């Protein structure tokens, strides 16, 4: 397997709409065949893994890291896409390894992977008015005037993660 992308989200219906699955829903747009495998949808294309962990948000680094293992992607050939509060709705950033900037999701995966040096893909979401209603703010939906943004984003998303895999 060349490399593994990860789609930060949670399980469950009740979930599939709010900010914190943005990472699920970039994976969804991809055209993939995703399979149940223990606690994961797990996807094979152009030669790698594709992972919507049903771990929970913050424990997708033990879906991850067993993946990562056992088929020796190394830390270079994992991407993981996750919603951003500290960027505004609409940008989107790479980052290479650095800090798991406070998102659970990324620490998690460092946790388990025991390295900082995978790719993210950041997709902002914008913050709450204040900061302790931020698991409120990540798991709601996006308000209805935000999703024209939110669609442009994910199409974003979709080429990036692509070209991230591809060409570049």
């Amino acid at each position: 397997m060349m490399f593994l992308v990860v789609g930060q989200g949670n399980p469950g219906e009740r979930y599939a709409r709010t900010r914190h699955n943005l990472g699920f829903m970039v994976l969804d747009r991809l055209g993939l065949s995703f399979r149940p495998r223990g606690e994961a949808l797990v996807a094979e294309a152009e030669g790698g893994l594709f992972l919507k962990p049903l771990t929970y948000y913050n424990l997708t680094g033990r879906a991850v890291a067993p993946l990562a293992r056992f088929y020796k992607i190394p830390p270079e050939r994992i991407l993981v896409v996750h919603d951003e509060m500290d960027l505004p709705l609409g940008r989107i950033r790479f980052k290479a390894g650095g800090s798991a900037a406070g998102n659970r999701g990324v620490l998690s995966i460092e946790e388990a992977l025991g390295t900082r040096a995978f790719h993210r893909l950041r997709l902002g979401i914008g913050k709450p008015p204040d900061p302790s209603r931020g698991a409120e703010y990540v798991l709601s939906p996006f308000r209805e005037e935000e999703l024209p943004v939110v669609e442009r984003v994910l199409e974003a998303a979709k080429e990036a993660v692509w070209c991230w895999v591809r060409e570049g």
